[PDB]
This record gives C-alpha cells, structure tokens and sequence, in this order.
RNA sequence: CGCUUGCUCGGUUCGCCGAGACUCCCCUAC
DNA sequence: GTAGGGGAGAATTGGCCA
DNA sequence: TGGCCAATTCT
C-alpha cells in the first residue's frame, strides 16, 4: 500500500498583490495570534469553532477576531484546526517529557518496594502554564497559505483568466517537447553544440538543460562568460507551462515545468502527455509560502509506488527477512561498516531458503570509488574552512571581559598547563609521574587522593595522573553557553555558506547511499535488496542510509 | 526505454556539457 | 547538534438561477 | 434541464 507523497516545488511567475496582503493570510495571522495567547480555561471555552458555517460565524462573532472578508468554510476549517493543534502540541510535548520522568519514578518506587525500601519522593512535574495562566512557550505565527478544492490549480486560459505576457497551451493537446535533435541547431542559434564537443556526449537518458538554464551561466571561477539575467528570464518565460490558482479576487500563476521534471525523472509518465493529466498526478491542495515564491505540490497518493517503513531492530529483522525471502527466490544483502579508513565499506551477500534457514553466500566486498571519495574530501576541506571562520570572527566579538572564561583560557591550555609527549594521550601509564617525581618526592602543587576504580581503590601512589592534568589550567566550564554557544549558533544561521554546506552534505551522503544501492542491485543480481547497518561523515551517512525506509521503502536493519 | 524551469559540484576553445540530489515546510527550546 | 511538537484531501450533496 | 460552485463530511 503506497503511503508516500514526495514534494514537487514550482516557481511563481505572476501575481496580483503580495500574498501577505491576501485576506486568507490576514485571517490566518489573526486566528493564530488569538489562539496561541489564551489560557487553558479560555481555550476550553473558546473551542466551539466547529466545522460548519453556523458554527464558524458564531465563533468569529463572539470572539471578535476580524474575518477580513474571508468566509470560505473549507479554507477556514484548515486554519482553525491547525491553530488549535499547534496550541495543543506544546502541552503534549511537555506531557511526554513528564511521562519520561514519571516512568522512571514508578520503576524506582516499585524496585524499592520489592527490595523493601520506602518509595522515594516523586519529582515535581513541569507544566507549560505559568502564573499568568498562559503558555510559557507560545507557538509562532506561520507564513503559509494552504489551498483547498475550490481554489485548486487549473491550466491558464485567456478566455477565463487575466491577460498575461505569456500564453498557455491547449490543456488537451500534448505538452511541448524540448529540442528534438539538438545536434542540428546551426551556428548562431541558441543551443548550438560545437564540433569538438560532439564526440564527448553522454549516451544515457541524461536530463536535458535548456540554453537559458542559469546553471549554464552561473558565476564560476573559471568561466569568463557573461550572465544577463533579463535575457535568460525573457527566454524562459516564452516556453513556460503556466497554471493558475484563484482565491477570491486574487490569483497567482506558476510554472508547471517543475511538475514535468518531477514526473519525468521518476519514471511515472512518458514524454508526450498533456497538461490535464500532468496536474492530475498531484493533489489539488498546494502549499504557498510568500517568502520564497514557491508552491510545494505533493504527489497524489499512489503516483509513487513506495511503502514507507521504519528501521527494524533485533528479532523483527529476522521476521522481516524471513517474510521477504519467501516472496522471491533471491534476496540481496549489504553490510555497511562506515568508519573504516573510508566513508563506506559494503559486504554483499544473498539470502536463500533452506526450508526455514537464512543461508547466505558472500559475493564480494567493495568500497566507494575514488571520484566519490574525492568529492567527500573536497567537502570536508570546505567545511573546515567554514567552521574556522564561524569561530574566528565570532569569538572576537568580545565584551572585553568575557575572554578569560572561554577564549584565552584555551590559550593557557597549552601555556599554563617529560616521559610522555605531554599532549599524546597515555592512559593508565605512570610516565607522567615518572618524570615528575624524577625531580620531586611524592609531592606537587596538587595530589590525587581519589577513590578510583570498580572497587574504588585509593589510588594515590606516586601521584600518577588525572589530578595534576585536571588541576592544570582547565576549561572550567564557566559561562560556556552565553559566550560560546549562543554567539556561534546565532552566527551559524546568518552566513549563507553554512546553510548551503548542510544541504551539500546531505546530497553527498545520499549520493553515497544511492551508489551503494545500485552496486548492490548489480553485484547480487537482485531487484529486492536489503540493508543492514550496525550502530565526520558517520552521522550523516547513518541518517541517509536510515532514510531509505521512509523515503524509498527499502528495509533497513539496525545492528 | 525515459527529461523545457529551479538547486549542488565540476570541465571549456566562452557557443555548451560532464556528474549528482529530489521529503519538504514552518515552530519553541536547548 | 539536532530534539520534538504542528503541517502538506477530495468525494458527495445542496442551493441554485438560467 | 443544467450548470456553476460553496458546504458538508469522511478519511
């Protein structure tokens, strides 16, 4: 049963007025402002909003929230339900957290009762309501417009829609194709392929980029080409596939080419289809954010044959693979040892049925290719250069007195703090006290006198280590948050490089995962494969391999 | 067998073309 | 460094003037 | 008849 609806983002070409001025946005803002800021008793009283016109009008009358001329029931229901759920999500968040503590207390009490000890006093339960009766953590207002059926997207038509510079194709007629034969474009016409590049051309079904794609003209260190954004925009607008959404007297027109690319690269619809069924592969309820100007369509339930799963654990893995190997005579495996001199190491195998036995025969062992590892290395050489500067010019923004606790105390870590290298870690060895007591007699500015060990041995002999190093100039953990974490984390989301490097990291991890999946498919000669993972690129690679259960439905075992 | 916008990383003879991602949004905290 | 709450339809029916 | 399109409603 398919239950995944991946997004498909499209751009907005023309509007009437900014979406922040639309009545629907104003009503959403007002309802959110009212509902996030009233007490529990008032929320219980102000909870008769219902799902009907006769209830919506009375709720908007006795409360006093301005309706701004917006009276569509089907769009107001979504707003009100979302606002009340966001109000009642903080309460349940706190509730879950208190249950964590409650359970522990119950287990401790029952264990003490079994052992005869009296139950311990239960810790107070935290609550989201302060002395004023409101929530301490008030949810924020969202800039998101949710469309509904009466405002569903339809193909642009000058006979029923406002005139625009661009024109839309006949909805029934097949959608326009790209360049039929790009090798026939003459010199002096856009898209020309020069003679020398002709032998070097990809033979697979690569996605086709138009000449006006700004990825072909973007600012690069070694281009020396010129970017004229106006010419590219006017060339792109003449071949767009426009769709229109009209809410009340306002409207927006989008470029349906994002939907076309999404349906092409996913192998859902072959070239030559019309706009009517292109819009029919997605829901009629897009989501609009005014800040970007992007509409996030979601694929219709059934367009993508993906059944989302969750990573299994323990015996459930055995049940899952015993179920799988009964479906097909061949089942392929891959074991991931991430963190061995290379980002990924894969152990391929197959799974058979010896009646009720998981018989396995290895078919080899591979590592990631050199080019992919080169890409991963080039990412890290750029990440390190980013957290160099997110600290260098972030800790210098100093209040002239807070340096001692965080910044320069690290300088005295090498300054103020013989047998050992004095920096290389040598645990349990007496090399520290061997040289120290070579010029001293069982005495120093500090001692050990620590009951350390399983039996808490009174280790104080020769004053070995872990006491003098500790009382050497430490971090001291003083005013760490305000002077380090707050400043650095505030500047983390300000630079434009840090918001791109995380996406690049995710893309590279997904590239590694996709390569491993493709290789698995090839080596094991199977189309129903499985992944086992037992648990720096470690965290991101683990998340990327663990996201196949949800995004793509591939089973994943946690070991 | 299969590709018109947008995004990431690269090659260039500056006319393009090689490779990749496609589960995304707000939201309060730490 | 991510943690944990909230989101991401559409078929059938009824009032309805033409 | 018949048509356009809000408003029920379930999930």
């Amino acid at each position: 049963p398919a239950n995944f609806c991946p997004p498909a983002k499209v751009n907005i070409l023309a509007q009437s007025r900014p979406l922040s001025e639309w009545p629907i946005n104003l009503v959403s803002k007002g309802v959110q402002e009212y509902v996030y800021g009233l007490t529990a008793a008032e929320r219980e009283a102000n909870g008769d909003f219902g799902t009907s016109r006769k209830s919506l009008d009375r709720w908007f009358a006795r409360t006093g929230v301005p309706t701004h001329g917006y009276t569509t029931v089907q769009g107001l229901n979504l707003i009100l339900r979302h606002t009340f759920n966001r109000y009642d999500g903080v309460i349940k968040k706190v509730e879950t957290r208190n249950e964590k503590r409650r359970s522990k207390a119950t287990r401790i009490n029952v264990s003490r009762e079994a052992d005869g000890l009296p139950p311990i006093e239960a810790e107070p339960e935290e609550t989201a309501f302060g002395p004023d009766g409101k929530l301490k953590e008030r949810p924020g207002i969202n800039p998101s417009i949710y469309c509904y059926q009466q405002v569903s997207p339809v193909p642009y038509n000058p006979a029923k829609h406002p005139a625009l510079p661009f024109s839309g194709v006949d909805p029934g007629a097949p959608l326009p194709l790209g360049t039929p034969n790009r090798l026939s474009i003459p010199k002096g016409q856009p898209g020309y392929v020069p003679e020398w590049q002709r032998p070097h051309l990809s033979t697979k079904n690569k996605r086709i980029r138009k000449w006006y794609a700004r990825a072909n003209w973007r600012r690069k260190p070694g281009r020396k080409s010129v970017l004229d954004e106006a010419k590219l925009k006017e060339a792109a607008l003449k071949e767009a596939i426009p769709i229109i959404v009209t809410i009340g007297k306002d409207w927006i027109v989008m470029d349906a080419r994002g939907l076309l690319r999404a349906v092409y690269w996913r192998g859902i619809a072959k070239p030559g289809l019309s706009l009517k069924e292109l819009l029919g592969f997605f829901s009629g309820d897009p989501v609009l954010d005014p800040k970007r100007g992007i509409a996030t369509f979601t694929f219709k339930l059934g367009a993508v044959a993906v059944h989302s799963r969750k990573p299994t654990r323990g015996k459930k893995s055995k049940e899952l693979l015993l179920s799988m190997t009964a479906e097909k005579p061949h089942v392929g495996l891959v074991a991931i040892d991430l963190g061995q001199t290379n980002p990924v190491a894969a152990e391929f195998s197959r799974v058979k049925r010896e009646g009720e036995t998981l018989q396995a025969e290895p078919l080899g062992q591979i590592v990631l290719p050199d080019d992919l590892v080169k890409d991963l290395t080039r990412y890290r050489r750029a990440w390190d250069a980013t957290e160099e500067q997110i600290k260098a010019e972030a800790i210098v923004q100093l209040p002239e007195e807070c340096r001692a606790e965080v910044v320069k105390v690290n300088q005295m870590s090498a300054e103020e703090t013989g047998d050992l290298p004095w920096e290389k870690m040598t645990s349990n060895t007496t090399f520290i006290s061997d040289h120290l007591l070579a010029k001293g007699v069982t005495d120093q500015v500090f001692f050990e006198k620590k009951s350390k060990g399983k039996k808490k041995g009174t280790e104080t002999v020769k004053r070995k280590d872990y006491g003098w190093v500790k009382l050497l100039r430490p971090r001291l953990s003083q005013e760490t948050r305000k002077a380090v974490n707050d400043k650095t984390w505030e500047l983390k989301r300000a630079s434009t490089e840090y918001v791109r490097l995380s996406r690049r990291k995710t893309e590279l991890a997904r590239r590694c995962v996709n390569y491993i999946v493709r290789e698995t498919k090839r080596w094991t000669q199977c189309e129903d494969i499985a992944i086992v993972i037992e648990d720096w690129f470690i965290q991101v690679l683990h998340k990327a391999f663990s996201d196949l259960a949800l995004h793509r439905g591939l089973p994943v075992i946690e070991a």
